């Protein structure tokens, strides 16, 4: 009934569950039908964003994230048995750095929170920004701002130090 309320924030989840009701609020369903097509609608229009943020940002080397501009990156090599992986983050509240290796399935699990960053990607250059992705040392996108792209960027950068405690 209410150890529910706790999985949710015990998980991070708290933000996604506030995304359906938000969505909720936006198109004020009749019935509660109407709403659960709703969420089943958000969830796949996301689906999507993030099918088409993987075509784009298909790599075979390399990946670097830089967000809140300069004050948080990430940057991950493959290799045939392992990735490797180093952090920095210099922000009021945490300064750290990490360099490690992370296993094919582990590689596999950061992959899928980088392509939901990658939903952010914009092609202006009006509009304010996040910060960038590069792929392979060739290509660079631009991250828009905001709360969703940074909650994106916080989940992504929390699964990678996860992975650093073995
Ligand atoms: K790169």
């Amino acid at each position: 009934d209410h150890a529910d309320a706790a999985y949710v924030e015990k998980h991070n989840l708290q933000c996604l569950f506030s995304e359906m009701a938000e969505q909720l609020s936006e198109k004020d369903p009749k019935t509660e039908q109407e709403a659960e097509r709703i969420l089943l609608e958000f969830l796949t229009h996301r689906k999507a964003e993030r099918d088409r943020a993987a075509l784009r940002l298909q790599f075979s080397h390399s990946f670097e994230v830089n967000l809140d501009n300069g004050r948080k990156i990430m940057r991950l090599q493959l290799g045939q048995e392992t990735s490797t992986l180093q952090l920095e983050q210099k922000g009021r509240v945490l300064k750290m750095d990490e360099a490690f290796s992370i296993s094919l399935e582990q590689t596999e699990e950061l992959t899928e929170m980088f392509y939901e960053l990658g939903r952010f990607v914009v092609d202006g250059t009006k509009g304010e920004q996040g910060g960038f992705i590069s792929i392979d040392e060739r290509d660079v996108y631009l991250l828009a701002a905001g709360r969703e792209c940074a909650e994106a960027g916080d989940e992504l950068f929390n699964l990678a130090m996860l992975f650093s405690m073995d």
